[PDB]
């Protein structure tokens, strides 16, 4: 699939298909993915990048390479691989959809607040971009959702789904590793034919990624 990386190799865009990319970010290194969504009325993209600087680069990529602007990201938990770079999306103007759960914790942590507007089970439309977002439970963190596109059978399971490279299940400070097997098999039991599943680091797979994530819980 077609590759692009930006002058200095920290951030990378992947094609799934003609409109939904993967974009990647290298933070101090450790890489985190979100996706872009080339809709005909706007780029939306599920989650930022680690900090501002990260997010304005990524931004200003893909406003050059699909010239159209982004007009909204969808925030899937409160951590700064996530959320770190919602000042530049504020102030520029950008959409930042998140659960109200999320919000509270953004505010807690000190970020700057997304809108709060997803509920359990949203169904949003860009154009003809068509986006749910599900809240399944606890897991990586107390907040996580994931992206479900119908058209596709794309699944964005973001930091509740782990790469086949994960060999543990990283940092569980915040974690609920007693609910995060059943959160897992709620996305399975609700999204039962899955074509590609996008991690929140790592590589791209399919719904094995969620039976190795709940290998991992053992
Ligand atoms: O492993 C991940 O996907 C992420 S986002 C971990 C993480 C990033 S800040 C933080 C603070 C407390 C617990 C975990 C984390
Ligand atoms: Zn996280
Ligand atoms: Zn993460």
């Amino acid at each position: 699939k077609t590759v692009i990386k930006n002058e200095t190799g920290t951030i990378s865009i992947s094609q799934l298909n003609k409109n939904v990319w993967v974009h990647t970010e290298l933070g101090s290194a450790v890489p985190s993915n979100g996706l872009v969504l080339n809709t005909s009325k706007g780029l939306v993209l599920v989650d930022s990048s680690w900090d501002d600087k990260l997010t304005k680069e990524l931004i200003e990529m893909v406003e050059k390479k699909f010239q159209k602007r982004v007009t909204d990201v969808i925030i899937t938990h409160a951590h700064a691989d996530r959320i770190g770079g919602i000042k530049t999306l504020k102030e520029r103007g950008i959409k930042a959809h998140s659960t109200a759960l999320t919000a509270e914790l953004a505010k807690k942590n000190g970020y700057e607040e997304p809108l709060g507007d997803l509920q359990t089970v949203t169904n949003l439309k860009f154009g003809n971009m068509k986006v749910e977002t599900f809240y399944p439970g606890k897991g990586h963190t107390e907040d996580n959702i994931v992206v479900w596109l119908p058209q596709y059978n794309i699944l964005v399971g973001g930091c509740l789904v782990k790469s086949t490279s994960a060999k543990d299940l990283g940092n569980v400070a915040d974690a609920y590793v007693n609910e995060w097997s059943t959160s897992i098999e709620n996305v399975l039991k609700r999204y039962r034919n899955i074509n590609a599943v996008v991690p929140g680091h790592g590589e791209v797979g399919d719904k094995g990624l969620l039976l190795h994530t709940l290998d991992l819980l053992k």
